[PDB]
């Protein structure tokens, strides 16, 4: 079978979702359910975390017959070298890689945030900092209809979800990027993707886990 | 020649300057130094940080003709290519993924606990896991003499990095574990890296910048 493990939230598996949808992936997933404060019980996972023959055990994980994959970069590169939703020209594979890394420095950015005891305090320059961080990303992105150009590609998916999560965080914050906006615009509007939100196997919320300060619900 | 910008510390540069090395890479290096405690001034850094020509500007970067690249998972990838040191199957790049992304998680578990004020309480909890944690790399490795297999390849380069500076931390931590003891004199002992290992080029020490509480001289 092909199975998709991780939290019964949002988090590192949004992309690794609308990858699989997107692929027309025949697919399964193994949802596991954080207990409630003040416990935050992880017993659903823990108790076969070294059960299932993962080589680093960890969430997210996908099996897909005998591969046994975890990292969620690992495993959207994998989905896409089968599908061929990859960067092509070396210059296509150096903005693949350098994108790949940025957005996940910046969804690190935004989960260190809404984690911390000192969210509110903390917040403000979060948001100060945040037109800039979006200015960097629409630059990048440029004329193109996707960050590699013509072909929509696996980094098209990590890009949607940080850049959406951050508009759940902050409304109006693409409002002064057209780009980035008819980015989001264009992705939601892909068949397939259009078909999975009107789905119940859409899960945007809760963002974070239940232990986080902001985006537990 | 490139030129590779980084702090003069070992840090994110390490894994690079000896790709560049084994890849016999023209480069010279631009190195930033920080200022002392309590405010360690970035300016330096900060007062050309801009000025560079760098999509998403950042530390390291590697600037090698037209292409400017930042990320050091994509500059290593970006030499790797030109050199053909890449997983070349399936499995092969299953492999690669997930031990680049397995391996950036460890580095960031030993800088997060060495930059954090409370270093000696936490560092107890840091090694009582570390064991747990290199036994999964040496599981990995097996019997090859690379991670990948036969052929050396850009993770090697990576591992040597991660494993090698968790012996500094821990002297004997990879004496449990012949295989991964074996790696790390096999890769010092190629040619090219024994050379650059015995010049005053090699670069082992600070570890870390000066934030931090361990590995800062
Ligand atoms: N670098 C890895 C990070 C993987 C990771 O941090 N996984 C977290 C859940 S997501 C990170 C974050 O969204 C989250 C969600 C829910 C709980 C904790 C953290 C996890 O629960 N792992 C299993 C374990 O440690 O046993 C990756 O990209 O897959
Ligand atoms: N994900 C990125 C991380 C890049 C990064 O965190 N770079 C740090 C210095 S190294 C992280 C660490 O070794 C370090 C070194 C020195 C000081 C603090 C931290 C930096 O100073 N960037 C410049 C900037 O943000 O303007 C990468 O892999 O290149």
């Amino acid at each position: 079978p092909m199975t998709l493990g991780y939290w019964n939230i949002r988090g590192l598996a949004h992309s690794i979702r609308l990858l699989l949808e997107y692929t027309d992936s025949s697919y399964e997933e193994k949802k596991y359910t954080m207990g409630d404060a003040p416990d935050y019980d992880r017993s659903q996972w823990l108790n076969e975390k070294f059960k299932l023959g993962l080589d680093f055990p960890n969430l997210p994980y996908l099996i897909d017959g005998t591969h046994k994959i975890t990292q969620s970069n690992a495993i959207l590169r994998y989905i896409a070298r089968k599908h061929n939703l990859c960067g092509e020209s070396e210059k296509e594979q150096i903005r693949e890689d350098i994108l790949e890394n940025q957005f996940m420095d910046s969804r690190m950015q935004l989960a260190k945030l809404c984690y911390d005891p000192d969210f509110e305090k903390l917040k403000p320059e979060y948001l100060q900092a945040l037109p800039e961080m979006l200015k960097l990303y629409s630059q990048f992105l440029g004329k193109q209809p996707w960050f590699l150009g013509d072909k929509i590609t696996f980094v098209d998916f990590i890009a949607y979800d940080v850049l959406e999560r951050n508009q759940v965080f902050e409304p109006s914050c693409l409002d002064a990027f057209p780009n980035l906006k008819d980015f989001i615009s264009r992705f939601e509007g892909l068949e397939k993707i259009s078909a999975y939100m009107k789905s119940s196997r859409f899960l945007p919320r809760p963002v974070f886990s239940k232990m986080a300060v902001w985006g537990n619900k």
